[PDB]
């Protein structure tokens, strides 16, 4: 959904800059040229991670930003602070895309504008050789961002939802189909090799050993984080993996927090050393998206550095959000 039809928000002045202003566009903010919108007019919102080829008659103003990926010229959106004020996402009137004309409020446009994702670089440590696709029988690990969820975040409140600390590292999923246990990254399951590290990190914690032990077709899913891994933030030597969801493949369906936290306990009662991503305490929602952004800066698993964000999971187990920090986009521009 990097490419929707969204509606321009409150609009306030950069004091000082007079040729912007600065647009909500839902839980985002986004610097504009002043007047291109007035609150309430409909524009194309991009989000940041989106993909934009190179085009000077429809994005002139993403020019001196061209670059080379993955064999395209585009544009890559990020995180900027724009002359004071943190500017997230491109917002371009209706007008500039005579196409659409006859699409509607919130259709999501990016097939019919070519916009791709990207993604940051998969660590050279971690492409092991491919034995085949993820499973389709498990759900990949991503969540919505809370900038997208105004209208559910209101909904929501007052009920409670599991807080974790986002790890940046890499995903791994490691599962048990009756006669099969694999070991998957983010896209692909992989062969078990010496060098493969989502492997090695599989079968030092004994995580295997725990899913024979629990006898269930169960996803074990989680991030793989540390030295060689993305930069590894938090400053470990060696590597490890960060439990952060167990999906049940038999009904197809996430555990819910107590349920998932009830298996890791067990499986460490009996040996099996599988760690958790950090868990904080449960929150009683009744926020805005500002406020959960601001939440989201923070320490991380190694309390000396700025986390990634949080994610949070009401204790049902069928709503969960990401809320990225904004220090951690601004510091990390490859993020």
């Amino acid at each position: 959904k990097l490419a929707t039809i969204r509606t321009a928000g409150e609009i306030t002045p950069i004091a000082g800059a007079e040729a912007i202003e600065c647009c909500h566009v839902d839980g985002w903010t986004c610097v504009i040229k002043k007047g291109e919108f007035k609150q309430g007019d409909r524009g194309v919102y991009f989000e940041i991670d989106s993909f934009i080829k190179e085009d000077n008659d429809r994005y002139p103003m993403l020019s001196k930003q061209v670059i080379d990926y993955e064999g395209q010229r585009g544009t890559r959106l990020r995180t900027a602070r724009l002359r004071g004020q943190l500017s997230q996402g491109l917002f371009l009137p209706m007008d500039r895309f005579p196409e659409l004309a006859s699409n509607q409020v919130g259709d999501d446009v990016t097939e019919i504008l070519g916009i791709t994702k990207w993604e940051p670089p998969i660590s050279t440590n971690l492409s092991g050789e491919i034995l085949g696709e993820f499973p389709t029988f498990i759900s990949k690990t991503d969540q919505e961002r809370v900038q997208n969820l105004i209208p559910q975040i209101e909904e929501n409140k007052g009920q409670k939802f599991e807080v974790t600390v986002a790890l940046d590292g890499s995903s791994m999923t490691v599962y048990r189909k009756d006669d099969h246990i694999g070991v998957c990254g983010r896209n692909w399951e992989l062969r078990e090799t010496a060098t493969n590290a989502q492997w090695h990190a599989a079968r030092r914690n004994k995580m295997i050993e725990g899913l024979q032990f629990l006898n269930r077709n169960l996803a074990l899913q989680g991030e793989i984080i540390g030295e060689s891994i993305q930069g590894n933030l938090e400053k470990l030597k060696g590597q490890d993996f960060y439990l952060f969801d167990i999906y049940d493949i038999d009904k197809a369906q996430y555990l819910t927090p107590i349920e998932r936290q009830s298996l890791v306990k067990q499986l460490n009662d009996n040996g099996f050393t599988v760690k958790h991503v950090p868990i904080l305490d449960d929150l009683e929602l009744n926020h805005t998206a500002e406020q959960i952004l601001a939440m989201a800066d923070g320490p991380s698993l190694n309390k000396n550095v700025k986390r990634e964000g949080l994610v949070f999971k009401r204790l049902d187990g069928k709503f969960s959000f990401k809320a990225i920090s904004n220090a951690y986009l601004e510091k990390h521009k490859d993020r």
